[PDB]
């Protein structure tokens, strides 16, 4: 799956992000998946 910490969410306009839960970065770019 998605690198060290990295997770799947989705924000409240209908888009899905990523969250790093081990340094609370915050992407749009899918971090390999």
């Amino acid at each position: 799956k998605l690198p060290p910490g990295w997770e799947k969410r989705m924000f409240a306009n209908g888009t899905v992000y990523y969250f790093n839960h081990i340094t609370n970065a915050s992407q749009f770019e899918r971090p390999s998946g």
